[PDB]
């Protein structure tokens, strides 16, 4: 079954953990596999505030914040508040052969670094 690969950088608290339904606050910066950035709150200068497991977000976000809708997964760690992680989703659990014309190509793998400030 199809997940996405987490690299945890820093843990956080190891304590508070978002679950479904849940808001989070996250800066991030989404680069292709080419390290050729396409999106990040950082240059923004604010963070990205955002519901979880609710499809809100790529369903690759919702599943590494939700550590699958809690259900976990193999090599799926779990995202605490205050850990810096980095995330790299398949294309089907981001954007698909469809992507986003100009921004994100058919069939892209996407890789976010980012820091969860805040969970609630």
């Amino acid at each position: 079954e199809e997940l996405p690969q987490i690299e945890i950088v820093q843990e956080g608290d190891n304590t508070t953990f978002a679950k479904p339904g849940d808001t989070v606050t996250i800066h991030y910066d989404g680069k292709l596999t080419n390290g050729k950035e396409f999106d990040s709150s950082r240059k923004r200068g604010k963070p990205f505030t955002c519901t979880v497991g609710v499809g809100q977000v790529i369903k690759g976000w919702d599943i590494s914040l939700t550590n699958n809708y809690g259900k976990g997964g193999a090599n799926l760690p779990k995202i605490s508040k205050g850990t810096k992680a980095i995330l790299t989703i398949p294309p089907n659990l981001a954007y698909g052969p469809r992507g986003i014309p100009g921004i994100i190509g058919p069939n892209e793998t996407l890789v976010f670094e980012v820091e969860l400030l805040g969970v609630n």
